[PDB]
């Protein structure tokens, strides 16, 4: 996350991490006890998933293994379209105060609205830094008109854009797969964005989780 602050300690249960050789490789969310929803760019056959502590290295967390996983069909590499995976854990979560299923949404934020992206991700670029404690930045949801002046067609109608006009605030890689919350509900995956991160006027772009549902819903179910 770039130019955001530690998040308030116990405010994101729903977030964890995905680990790999006990080093930060996505960011994502808990759904319900058996799985986490994450980017389709996050795949690997074998995961390690940090849920419970705002520290990475906590003791305190859960640290559970996660071997099957499931990319949304639609997925492309070339152009990010269908970024998010579903990542079924081999034991159920554990839940309490700091382990909680995130709000799913029932409608989509409009354009405008103030939102929250969290993450463990480099705090600077292209330099970089990658934090202990979970990092915050409040973005807001930009129309894809405004967006589209930024990356042209390679926008699809399921991504949907944030960020601060003239300002650095944004994710950066280690935050892919995490969440942008808005008004309570899950909004957005980080997906992808400009290299280096933060550049001013350049928004994050995420997978706009109200558009996909139907397909969340179905895959936990058929894999349960
Ligand atoms: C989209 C994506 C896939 C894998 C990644 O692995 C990593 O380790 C990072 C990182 O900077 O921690 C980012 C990734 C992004």
């Amino acid at each position: 996350i770039i130019d955001g602050a530690p998040c308030a300690r116990g405010s994101h249960p729903w977030q964890v991490a995905l680990l790999s050789g006990n080093q930060l490789h996505c960011g994502g969310v808990l759904v319900n006890e058996r799985w986490v929803l994450t980017a389709a760019h996050c795949k690997m056959n074998e995961y390690t998933v940090h849920l419970g502590s705002d520290t990475l290295g906590d003791r305190r967390a859960q640290r559970i293994k996660a071997s099957k996983s499931f990319r949304h069909p639609g997925y492309s590499t070339q152009t990010h379209v269908n970024d998010l995976m579903l990542v079924k854990l081999n034991s159920q979560a554990r839940l309490s105060s700091m382990v909680k299923k995130v709000r799913l949404p029932s409608r989509c934020e409009p354009p405008g609205t103030t939102c929250t992206v969290s993450g463990w991700g480099t705090t600077t670029s292209p330099d970089v830094t990658f934090p202990s404690d979970l990092m915050c930045v409040d973005v807001k949801l930009i129309s894809p008109q405004d967006c589209t002046k930024v990356y042209k067609d390679l926008l699809e109608n399921s991504m949907l854009c944030a960020g601060i006009p003239d300002s650095k605030k944004n994710a950066c890689n280690g935050d892919s797969g995490g969440p942008l919350v808005c008004r309570g509900t899950l909004q957005g995956l980080v997906s992808w964005g400009t290299f280096p991160c933060g550049q001013p006027n350049d928004p994050g772009v995420y997978t706009q989780v109200c558009k996909f549902t139907k397909w969340i819903n179905d895959t936990m179910k058929k894999h349960r």
